C-alpha cells in the first residue's frame, strides 16, 4: 500500500532545521524559526514559568482528562488578555475558548469548523505571509486568496494597495489579520488604519479571523490587541486564534487557544458546541501541563509581575539588536540603506534579500535564514553580529 | 454567518462528564469513561510520574520547539514496548513513529495520513466497538464498516462470525484490531486466534491498524503485545496507534503515538515523511511534557521498576473489584449468573444490561454507565460496591 507515496515537499520554514542538524561545520548561525534566544544563544525557559511548573508539582493532585475545551480558568484569563479586563464580550457572555495544542492547533480547529458549519469557501490572506496559514486551510478543503499589503520599494504597509486587493472579496469571505508583528513584514496597520479596516470590513460582510502569536512583542500587551479591540467593537461575529509559545517561551508544550464570538451567548453557545465537536474527533481534549503554567501564571499577581518583566526584557533585548545589526552593517560597508529595519516590530526582519541571496548565505557563510529574505533578530547576539554581518555584506 | 449551525449530538461517552456535573446530588458513582481510580475513589499521579516531573523541573532548560515526531528517545522506548527489545523491525528500521497527542491523536493523524496517501476508502471496526472510531475516520472522509466479533447469549468472542463477517473485506481495506482489553467487550482472542487472523490477513491482502491503549492491563506488557507481534512477523505493512493516557495515569498531558511500518527503511521514511506532513498541518508538533515523562521512566532502570509496579497493582486492584462485583451481585439478590464478567479484561465490564435500564440507573440511582451497558469497574471501590450493585439489581 506504501509502495509508491511519494516524499513530501520540505517546509520553507520547519525544514531549516533538518538542514542545520544536517550540517556539520562549527559557526552556524540560526536566523530562521522564529525563536526567541537571550544573551548567550540559547533560549531559557522563564523563571515564572519555573516557579509555575514549582507549583504543580507540589498541587497537582490528578492528571484525569480536561473538558474538550480545556481548562476554564485559561479560557477566562485569555480572554481578558485579547478583549480587556471589563470588556462588553466578556459582560455580555459573547465569547466561547477552547485551549488548543498551539496557535498552529487553533488555526486547525477553526479551519475544520468554518469548513463543515459554514458557507466559508474562501480565506484571505496576506502576501507576503506565513506559508502555514495556506497550508492549514487548504488541507480543510477551503480555497486561500492573498491580497497585496507590503510597499517594498518603500518598505512600508502599502494601504491602498490592501484595501484594493480586498474589495474583490466578497461577504461571506474570511479575511485574516495578523494581530501585531505581522509575520514577515514586522509592519502593523496604524490605530487609525485598524478602525478603517474594521469599518470596511463591517460594511461589506467579512468574517474576521486574527492571529494573534506575538501579543506583547511590539508595543505592549495591552497596546498590541488594540487593532482586535477595534474589530471586537465593530463586529458581532469574529475568530481569534492566539499562541502562548512566544510570549511565554513554551514553544514545545504547545499552548494556544481558539476563541469565538458571536452575537450573543445562544449563539455563541451552539457554535461553540459544534467547535467541541471539531476537537473530539482530532485529540479530543488539549494537554494540560503548558496551559496550566499559562493559567497560574496570569492569575497569581506575583508570578504574573515577574513573567510581564521577563516579556519586557525580551522586547527590549531585540529592540537592541536591531539597532546594533543596522550599525554593524553600514559599520561594516553596507551596500545600501538599512534604516527600514529599525521601523519593524517583532522577532523579524524583512531584509530584502534575493532567494539567491539567502541560499549563498547558507551554502558558504553558514549562516541560516528563511528563503523569503526573512531574518530571525531575536537569534543575533553580540558574538555572533559580526560575522553574521560579514557575510550578509559579501553577498550584496 | 453562525445565524444556523445546528447544536452539535452529545457524545455517548465523553457527553457523560457533562451531565455528572450538571446532577447535583450526592452519592454519585462514576462507572462511564475510563478512568483509573484507586480504592479511595481518586485517580492520582503516579509515584513513577511525580519523580520524573521533578527530575525535568531541574534538569529542563528549554521549551524550544520538539521536531514534527517529537522526542526520538520517546519514539524508540515506544518501539522497543510494541515489538519486543530486539526486534527485525527495529533492526532493519522498517518502522518509524511520530509522537502525538494521546491515542486518539494518532489514529486522527493515521486517518489524514491514509485518507490523501492511499487508495484506503474503507475502514473495518468492531460492533460492539468503541464510537470514536468511527467519528475520527468518518472525519477524515473514510467509511466505515462493521465486523461481527461478540456473542452476546454466551459472553464469548465470536470468532466464526467474526471471520465470516470479514470476508466482505477487501484487499487495500483498512482492519483495525484492538491490541488488547477490548473496548467494551473485554474479550480478546486468544494467541491462536491472532495467528490465523495475521494469516487471513496476509492472505487477502488487508493492513492492520492496531489500537493499543491498554497495555499492561491484561495480562502483562509483554503478553498483551503478542498479538501484535504475531501480526508483525507476518506482515511488511502495518500502523499502530498508542496510548500512554492509562498505563501511565497521564491522561490530560495527551501521550501517544503513531507507528508506521513497511516493507524497508527507505519505504517507511518515504511514507512517514508524508505522515509529518498530515502532524505539519494539524497542530505542528506534540506537546513535550507528557512525553518527556514516559521517556523519563522507561530509560531509567530505577523509575521503570516502580512504574512497572504501580502498573501490576492497578491491574490487580482492578480484577480484585471484578471479582468482588460479582460476588456481591449475587449476595444481594442478583437475578442471573454475571460470572462471564471475571473472564474480562481490562477496566470494563459489558454487562449486558439494556439502554433503557442504563437510563433507569442514571435518572434514580445516579449511577453513571455508558448506554451500551459499559461500566468502568476500575471505577469501583470498596466503598461505592454495595450501593452500586443495590441499584443494579433494582432494574434487573
Ligand atoms: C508562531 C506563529 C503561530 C503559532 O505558533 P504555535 O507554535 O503553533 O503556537 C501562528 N501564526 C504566526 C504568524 C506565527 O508566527
Ligand atoms: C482510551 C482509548 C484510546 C486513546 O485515548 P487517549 O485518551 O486519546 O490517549 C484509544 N482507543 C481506545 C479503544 C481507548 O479506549
Amino acid at each position: 500500500m506504501f509502495e509508491n507515496i511519494t516524499t513530501a515537499p520540505a517546509d520553507p520554514i520547519l525544514g531549516l532545521a533538518d538542514l542545520l542538524r544536517a550540517d556539520e561545520r562549527p559557526g552556524k548561525i540560526d536566523l530562521g524559526m522564529g525563536v526567541y534566544n537571550d544573551e548567550t544563544g540559547k533560549t531559557p525557559v522563564l523563571t515564572s514559568v519555573k516557579k509555575a511548573e514549582q507549583y504543580l508539582l507540589e498541587n497537582e493532585t490528578t492528571k484525569n482528562y480536561l473538558g474538550i475545551d480545556g481548562i476554564p480558568e485559561f479560557g477566562r484569563c485569555t480572554q481578558e488578555l485579547l478583549f480587556g479586563k471589563g470588556s462588553a464580550l466578556i459582560n455580555d457572555k459573547r465569547a466561547r475558548t477552547a485551549q488548543t495544542p498551539g496557535g498552529t492547533g487553533a488555526l486547525r480547529v477553526a479551519a475544520d469548523f468554518l469548513a463543515k458549519n459554514t458557507s466559508v469557501k474562501r480565506v484571505w490572506v496576506s502576501n507576503p505571509g506565513w506559508p502555514t496559514h495556506k497550508s492549514v486551510f487548504n488541507s480543510a478543503g477551503l480555497e486561500v486568496r492573498e491580497y497585496a499589503y507590503y510597499d517594498a520599494e518603500n518598505h512600508t504597509l502599502d494601504f491602498d494597495a490592501l484595501i484594493n486587493s480586498l474589495n474583490e472579496a466578497q461577504a461571506g469571505d474570511v479575511v485574516l489579520f495578523h494581530g501585531c508583528c505581522h509575520n514577515p513584514t514586522g509592519i502593523d496597520p496604524t490605530l487609525e488604519q485598524w478602525q478603517t479596516l474594521a469599518q470596511l470590513s463591517v460594511e461589506k460582510g467579512w468574517l474576521p479571523l486574527f492571529d494573534f502569536a506575538y501579543q506583547g512583542f511590539a508595543r505592549g500587551l495591552e497596546e498590541d490587541a488594540e487593532g482586535l479591540r477595534a474589530f471586537a467593537a465593530m463586529h458581532k461575529e469574529l475568530i481569534v486564534a492566539s499562541s502562548y509559545s512566544k510570549n511565554f517561551g513554551l514553544y514545545n508544550e504547545r499552548v494556544g487557544a481558539c476563541t469565538l464570538v458571536a452575537a450573543d451567548s445562544e449563539t455563541v453557545d451552539r457554535a461553540f458546541s459544534q467547535m467541541k465537536a471539531a476537537i473530539r474527533v482530532n485529540y479530543s481534549s488539549p494537554p494540560a501541563h503548558g496551559a496550566s503554567v499559562v493559567a497560574t501564571i496570569l492569575s497569581n499577581d506575583a508570578l504574573r509581575a515577574i513573567w510581564e518583566q521577563e516579556l519586557t526584557d525580551m522586547r527590549q533585548r531585540i529592540q537592541r539588536m536591531r539597532q546594533l545589526f543596522v550599525n554593524t552593517l553600514q559599520e561594516k560597508g553596507a551596500n545600501r540603506d538599512f534604516s527600514f529595519i529599525i521601523k519593524q516590530n517583532g522577532m523579524f526582519s524583512f531584509s530584502g534579500l534575493t532567494k539567491e541571496q539567502v541560499l549563498r548565505l547558507r551554502e558558504e557563510f553558514g549562516v541560516y535564514a528563511v528563503a523569503s529574505g526573512r531574518v530571525n533578530v531575536a537569534g543575533m547576539t553580540p558574538d555572533n553580529m559580526a560575522p553574521l554581518c560579514e557575510a550578509i555584506v559579501a553577498v550584496l
